[PDB]
């Protein structure tokens, strides 16, 4: 789990965390993302950056939070 | 150059273009860009996009441009 | 052409034109859209509205002004 | 009920719902709606999606949630 | 007329007007308003402002310019 | 008392009230408010709706609630 | 003129210019301003910058653009 | 402390608190602040407000506390 259990719970890549609240252009991992490192590098590499999204769905701002240790 | 001249013609790398418009996340180049293929390779080495904005300061949010070449 | 050359030249199924600028969630029509009514009728049916924005793609928010005559 | 009660207790059908909070170009239903099928139903014949939000007033946007049953 | 005539040519009553720009919380005027005097006269029955907005549609936040005259 | 102690304790005559939460083009009370009525009246006849804020401070958005019948 | 007559034309003492085109807690200047030093220092002072506004009216966020200089 | 902690822990120079939550245009404090008046002291010397916010990282708007004792 890159993400906690619950509300947000589903583990984007997005641009940018506006107030550490909206998670602004958002796109789904494409490989399997099972460790904060493995999260984290496949996010910096799309030009995004980890977060944990309230849905697993893409484009279109969401709440998130970022994901821990980054 | 790899801005035009005129109103947007401050590279920065920033992590979105909110409508186009409005870079957010933004940081002042670090490096010389003096092509379209270095700025993005310079901004990508960030997780950032390449963008023409109205100012070269890069704390606050920006009127922006993508970048032209990227 | 449901949408003028230039600018606003790419036509978008959007749910809404905030303040008849902003179009907020955008997909591409999955037909051709060669007409005003083949264009509303299908974006009416994905429960967006036919708007005409400077950038070909989806999902993002991004300039836009509604079709003529719808 | 297709809304819960408390808080978000009034269905309306709007555009989108922006940030999953925020119910846009919304109106007020105009048959009974008291089944989720239904509801959607209703809304989709306006290219709304039901939604679950804060009054029965539908002029100025609203908190609102994504109806339950669509 | 109360209004211009070209952009902002649509008498209408709303709350306030957010940057000088953008008209919110507007109703369509429910009586003929045909000087300046009578349009203030006839939202301040609201405690309203008389506006000048790009569109007729008094739902959904717009470009508005306020009434000369008043 | 026309406002709850605590938090939303400060009656202010505002334009209106954006999403039910933020108090825009805000002044406060020229008379003395000490009913529902009085603080209703007294704020439809400054083209203000009667709004209870986090701050008794008028102009600059802020929190507020409406009044409580109004 | 410590601003251009016309449209920028008004100056105000404001917290921020948000997008270098929004002037957020503006209030007029207290002394005289008629050179850039006294206009800047009278705002430093205030905890304000300078701006130069499209109105005279103090607070409630308006189009400025920063005193030039400065 | 000059800050609460849990949440709002953050001792930051900004221009102002949009809606009395989000900071804007802030820097990291200089100097070592210890007291109330010294936090706005050091503050003052910038036009800026003592804020308390959730994070030490300033570039980006915050969620910001207006500072106790200030
Ligand atoms: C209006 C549509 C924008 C896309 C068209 C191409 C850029 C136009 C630049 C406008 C002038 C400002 O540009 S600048 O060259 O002065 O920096
Ligand atoms: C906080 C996460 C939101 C999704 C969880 C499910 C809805 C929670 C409703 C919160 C209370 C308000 O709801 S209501 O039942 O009172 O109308
Ligand atoms: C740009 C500054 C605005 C204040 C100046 C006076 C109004 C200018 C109207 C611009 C054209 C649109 O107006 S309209 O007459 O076509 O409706
Ligand atoms: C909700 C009203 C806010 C004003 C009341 C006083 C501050 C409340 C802090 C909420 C908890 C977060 O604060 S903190 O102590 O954890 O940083």
């Amino acid at each position: 789990a890159v993400c906690p259990t619950g509300l947000f719970s589903n583990p984007l890549c997005c641009a940018t965390n506006v107030l550490d609240l909206i998670g602004v252009d958002c796109k789904t991992p494409t490989i399997a993302v099972d460790t904060g490192a493995i999260f984290q590098a496949h996010c910096a590499s799309k030009g995004s950056k980890p977060l944990c999204c309230v849905a697993p769905v893409a484009d279109q701002a969401l709440l998130c939070q970022k994901a821990i240790g980054t």
